[PDB]
């Protein structure tokens, strides 16, 4: 059983692989609060998505991509022209090899620092295994 | 089998529950469009998400929170000075225990009261029993 | 198994089914980048989500449903009075029948163009065969 969940809890900015550190679910501890990165343990097929919400009252764009090791798997964005709170968010499926790692990466602007509000977010799940 | 999705068919505001009364998947009828609450039957691992949108028009910001039983799991905002239309969205994944309720809760502000065209929805489904 | 995750490569304006063709998982072959359709195979449940990112610069509302055939099942908008970049985005858990057609259809308005960077995307999966 592989499936996670977890929220910020402090806020970033910048570029910077996110670490989600407010941990709801985390079945076989495949997921590393002190990282922000899911390693892969089985071969197969997995679902993922992601929330991040731009801070409001500073700053007018932010970026949050999900990558694979170094490459971009997808990309948001979140931009308001009046420093309004809004959401960089995306899904994917993607297949993954034993030593893959998954995350967000903070790709420009500011994100919201939730405590334990859970305003900005991570999960995933295995869907099929090789 | 446990899986639901649904729409809002009416509009809402303030500090309530969201009675997603457009119902179009219900698999062992566990969500009830009468209460806007899921309500788990089996010990296990559980996937949801929710887009709502905010009213046009007419307000700025609307939160919009997923809870679990008096609990919020996660949150989200809408928010644009221009009073457009955007969402208050996120997804997480949850340990319940027979008898936990799940549901969103708007936090203030307006929610759009699409018909039956189904622009503000929750969704979700067991991925693992216990 | 039966899973795909696509982006757009191109920009799209107006009404039309969009094209996700930029293919990252795709088991079966059961989405066909050539038409933007998902053409269920197996009766069952299905879980489809989309992430359709609106034009920057250039205009200030844009409408993306998720269609079954010729029915719309999600709606969503994005707007900004300002043009700036935002996302109509929704989930769905639906029942299908084998021939079944599930798509994203512009419904209004301008969708960015990533070229590889899959800011737009479109993915689902199987959860239950009947």
């Amino acid at each position: 059983k592989i499936a996670f969940y977890a929220g910020l809890k402090r806020q970033h900015e910048g570029y910077e692989v996110l670490k989600f550190d407010d941990v709801v679910t985390n079945l076989g501890n495949h997921y590393d609060p002190t990282t922000g990165k899911f390693t892969c343990s089985i071969p197969g097929i997995y679902f993922f998505t992601y929330h991040v919400l731009m801070r409001g009252g500073d700053g007018t764009s932010m970026w949050a991509d999900l990558c694979k090791n170094n490459q971009v798997r997808a990309s948001a964005i979140a931009q308001d022209a009046d420093q309004n709170y809004d959401y960089a968010s995306n899904s994917v499926v993607l297949h993954l090899e034993p030593g893959d790692e998954v995350y967000i990466k903070l790709d420009g602007g500011k994100a919201h620092g939730g405590n334990n509000n859970k305003y900005s977010t991570f999960s995933g799940f295995i869907i099929y295994a090789d």
